[PDB]
This record gives structure tokens, sequence and C-alpha cells, in this order.
DNA sequence: GCGATCAGC
DNA sequence: CGCTGATCGCA
């Protein structure tokens, strides 16, 4: 239908000084894949470029690579690295419709022009799913199909970027794109696009140990259980355990029984099956996520893995990871964390530098609430876990016992995740009655944190919408609802939003500082991750005095807060010695 | 195609 | 009780 030039070669007024583009990749995993089409608009039209005539023409390239030349994209960092895998730089990118929607409503879960488009009620784009297929289905269409879609993107994003500039201004998030969110994409775009090697040798030493030390441990579960059955079948496995064995269930499911990790524990007394069940999924968790899952992405040739960081996915303005995740490398128990001596530097005498915000959650909540005990506990950088066991249960330092730590720990972390009765005595395995009696302890000894509760939910039923501290926004309509189970998780979402969410406002402006130093210093170190309240770089052996005193000064100062921020980091030869 | 489970923050 | 992603089993 729409008109455009399917233009066979380059001109001059396809590189004018402002224009959407679209950089084509339809694979979902963009690392080192085609590009499939090229379309551009600007004040002189619409066109459409094969990818093998524009990423040949020099002039085309060089329009690219300049910063004075505007482009509006959906998704650059896609198009950057599908870019950098081919030698070719992107710049003046000012505009991107992707993250300005994720900005204006995380909720909408927009990850194509058509969903943007729908926001503003434009509807002259189709969705990529309809064009493409998914996942199975994921072909490229015929020339004439293709074109129309690459151009009908190219042409919504032209439309749509003034409305969505001017929505996001309304909202005060105006600085939060293009200052914040966009510089991040790039940052991003980099880490990506540099991965992280993996010593894919350990990795099948370790691989070949956790064989032996499961196959040792399923014999012995078929001893224990008087049969063979299959252990990964949480079906098959609760009918050994509460029919076969009869052991006796604690938590009643609708369907069948639980298997999870809280009930086992609670029924290890009653029988040796349990804990080597537990100890099974342990290993076997291990060999099929971390093992095989891991040696299946790395690149063969370089033995890196290049994860992809979705920039516009979680509700909190968190980033997430995938293919691989790279932000849930196992380090709680010691055989899992063994995995991360597997994760080591891309080259001869370099180091792995990991450094880390101590407690950013509880110290976001200190400053918003302006608690006076809570932000006196950080000036004197009290471990916040025993002083808040000396407040609820009113004891000296002296006399805080491991138990009464191990209680307040989980109190504190049901603070900020917007604390209820019934949460807190499911996590600490008492009654709620009791649970509710450590809630009422907590905030007589933290009264602004309690104010702060009532206050912020009192805000989020006037406004719709909780904000951070760089003005993210979630909408929270479940907060006017009379279903009582619906309308807690809205109180619940208007407590720990604005605290999980400006701690990650605080990485990605820490991150952006970050670089910008590395850049004036001329040091080679680069990050490589972001684990939400941790960056992990690799260096040269020669940068490292030079990166203890920068990066801990660098994320400390990012944005000013009542507390102090602090930081910690380490150093080693692999991720596991950054410790 | 989704629930259960478990890894991270 | 907050936020995620990967693997597996079973439909």
């Amino acid at each position: 239908k729409m008109a455009f030039t399917l233009a066979d070669r380059v001109t001059e007024e396809m590189l004018a000084d402002k224009a959407a583009l679209v950089v084509e990749v339809v694979e979902e995993n963009y690392h080192d894949a085609p590009i499939v089409g090229i379309a551009v608009v600007n004040e002189h039209g619409r066109f459409f470029l094969r990818p093998e005539t524009a990423l040949a023409d020099p002039q085309f390239v060089a329009w690219l690579g300049d910063e004075t030349k505007k482009k509006s994209m959906f998704d650059s960092k896609r198009a950057a690295v599908a870019l950098k895998w081919k030698g070719i730089e992107l710049c003046g990118v000012s505009f991107d419709l992707l993250l300005a929607a994720y900005l204006l409503d995380p909720a909408q879960g927009v990850d194509d022009v058509a969903a943007a488009a729908k926001m503003k009620q434009y509807e002259a784009v189709r969705p990529d799913e309809a064009v493409y297929g998914k996942g199975a289905k994921r072909a490229v269409p015929d020339e004439p199909v293709l074109a129309e879609h690459l151009v009908r993107k190219a042409a919504a994003i032209w439309e749509l970027e003034r409305p969505f500039l001017d929505e996001l201004r309304r909202n005060e998030q105006d600085r939060l794109l293009v200052e914040l969110e966009q510089p991040l994409s790039s940052i991003l775009a980099e880490m990506e696009f540099a991965g992280v090697k993996v010593d894919t040798k350990r990795l099948e030493q370790m691989g070949k140990e956790l064989a032996e030390q499961l196959g040792t441990v399923e014999q012995r579960i078929y001893e224990l259980a008087g049969q063979e059955f299959n252990i990964n079948s949480p079906k098959q496995l609760g009918v050994i355990l509460f029919e076969k064995l009869q052991l006796p269930v604690l938590k009643k499911t609708k369907t069948g029984y639980s298997t999870s990790a809280d009930v086992l524990e609670k029924l290890a007394p009653y029988h040796e099956i349990v804990e080597n069940i537990l100890h099974y999924r342990q290993l076997g968790k291990l060999q099929s996520t971390y093992i095989e899952g891991l040696l299946k992405v790395v690149r063969p040739d370089t033995k890196k893995v290049h994860t992809i960081f979705n920039q516009a996915l979680t509700q909190t303005g968190r980033l997430s990871s995938t293919e691989p995740n790279l932000q849930n490398i196992p380090i709680r128990l010691e055989e899992g964390r063994k995995i991360r001596q597997a994760f080591v530097p891309s080259e001869s005498d370099w180091l792995i530098f990991a450094a880390d915000y101590s407690q950013i959650e509880l110290r976001v909540l200190a400053h918003i609430a302006e608690d006076d005990n809570l932000m006196e506990a950080f000036r004197r950088d009290l471990d916040i876990h025993t002083k808040t066991a000396m407040d609820i249960f009113q004891v000296s330092e002296d006399e805080v016992t491991p138990n009464m730590r191990r209680q307040a720990k989980a109190v504190n972390f049901g603070i900020v995740y917007g604390i209820s009765d019934y949460g807190l005595a499911q996590n600490l395995n008492i009654s709620r009655k009791e649970a509710a009696e450590f809630i009422e302890r907590y905030f007589e000894s933290f009264p602004g944190v309690k104010r702060y509760m009532e206050n912020i939910v009192q805000e989020a039923k006037q406004k719709g919408y909780v904000t951070t501290l760089l003005h993210r926004r979630r909408y929270l309509p479940d907060i006017t609802s009379r279903n009582f189970n619906v309308r807690s998780f809205a109180e619940r979402m208007a407590m720990n939003t604005p605290i999980q969410g400006s701690a990650a406002d605080i990485i990605k402006k820490a991150m952006i500082d970050l670089n910008a130093r590395l850049k004036e210093e001329r040091l080679q170190a680069h990050l490589l991750l972001q684990v939400h309240d941790e960056l992990i770089l690799e260096a040269p052996k020669e940068e490292m005095e030079r990166l203890c005193r920068l990066v801990p000064e660098v994320m400390e100062q990012a944005v000013t807060l009542r507390v102090p921020l602090k930081v910690d980091y380490h150093y080693g030869s692999t991720w596991y010695d950054a410790k």
C-alpha cells in the first residue's frame, strides 16, 4: 500500500540530518546476526535499501557513524550490536521509541513498533509476529512484504517521536530518556559485544565431577525409595514421598503435593531420602543450567558468552539478562560458586574487578522515609541487621544471638518488599500473630518508615502511580480493587517499586559516570556485567590500584542521598577470586 | 504452553 | 512478602 522508493543505490536525500531509521535484525539473538533490510523516513520521503547495497556504501556507513545526523529508532541497541559485529559504528541516536514507551508505561510489555504505536492509536503498521512468525515460524518474508513492513515501522517512528516526547515531558521523564536510558543503551551495546570469556575446559571438568556425584546420589535415592522413578518430576516425587513412604504433608496444594525446597527442609527429619533429594536438586541445577546450558551458548571460536540485556522489560527499571542469564550465576553455596572460576579475563594478564553497593535498598529506604533511627544507623556504618535485632528484641549489641539477627534480617527484607504478617510468617516458619508482633516492634523502632509506607500507599491511591528518584513511573490500578489479595499486592508494589527502582536508577547513573571517567583517564578497563547492585569489569593488572579508588568513588557519588552509598570491591584472576 | 522449581539481587 | 530467567515435565 504505502508509497516509497525501493532504491537499488544510496542517494544524498537518504542522508538528511534527521530521520527515522530501521536496521532490521529478525533473529531474536542479534549477536553476529544478519541485517535483512534498511528503512529511512526523513523530510524527503520513504526509502527501503537492501543491506548488502547500503552497508557496502561508504557514504551510508559515514552517515550511520556521524553523531550530527540524528536518528529516531526502535531498539537502537539491537541495531548497534548487529552493526558492531560488522565493524560499523552507529551514532546520533537521539530518540528510541522502545525506551520511550517503556518509561511511559512499563506494564504495556511494548516489544514492537506496533504496540508502541497503539499507545497513540497509530494502527498503520503490523506487529512483527504477524510479519515474521515466532520462534519456530521466525522467517524473513519476500522483499515486497519485508520492505513495506520496514517502511511502515520507520513512518510510525517518524510520526510517534513528538507525541512520545510531549508525554515524557509532561511526566518529567524527558531527562530519564535523554540522559539516562539512551546513553545506557550504548553502554549495554559495548558490554554485550565485548562479552565474557569462559574457560570451557574448567566447565567440562566440573560437568564430569557433577555427573559422577549425581550418579552416586540417584542410586542412594533409589535404594532409600525402594523403586526407580524420575526424581526431576515434582509429580512422581510427591507420590514417592507422600504415598509410598507416607511422609506427612505440611503444605496442602490444590493439585498433588508441593516438593518445594521450603517443604523438603521441614521434611528432612522424618526420612534420610529428603536431604539426598535436595543435594540431587542442587547438583542437577548446576549440571543442566550452568554447565550444559552455558556450554551451549559459548561461541566456539572466542569461547565468549554474549548476554542480551533487556533494558525494557522489568516493572521496576531493573535490567534483565538472557541467553545466557549472567545475573543469576551461583554464589551462595560453595559447590555452585566454583562455576565463577570458569569466568575469566578476555586477555593475558587482565583481572576481573567486582564492585557492589552494600545494602542499597535499605539505604534508599532510609533516604526517602527520612527515618532518623535508620539514617543514624547508616551514618554510624552499623551492621543494619544487628541493630534491627537490638531495636525489635530490646537488647544490647552483645546480647544479639545469631537466631535474633537471622529473624531481624528477614524483617528487613520484608520491609523493602512490602511487609505482610502472612508473608513474613511464611518466610520465618512462625505464626501470623508472631510475625505481626515483629512488624509492630519494627514500626515502633522506625516510625519514619511506618509514616512513609502509609503516606506512599496513600499517595499511590491519589496519583494512581508511584515514582522513583529519577522519575521512573509504575501505574498501580489494583490499589482500588475490592479483592483483598489483589489490593494488598498493589500496596506492596507501592512500598517496593520506589526502593528497587531508585536502586536501579542509581546503578544506571553510576555506569554512565564510570564510562565517562574510564575514557577521561584512558584506562583499558571496561564493564562486562551489571547484577542489579554490582558492576563487574576486566582490566589490565596495571590498572587495579587506580580502579580500587576510581570505581567505588564513581559509584558512591552517582547520587547524593541523606545517607552514604557504601561500595565494597574485589579483584582476582577469575570472577570466583573477585570476592 | 504453563506450572513447579531454583539460580541471582 | 519484591524483581527476574532457564530447565524440566507433562498436556
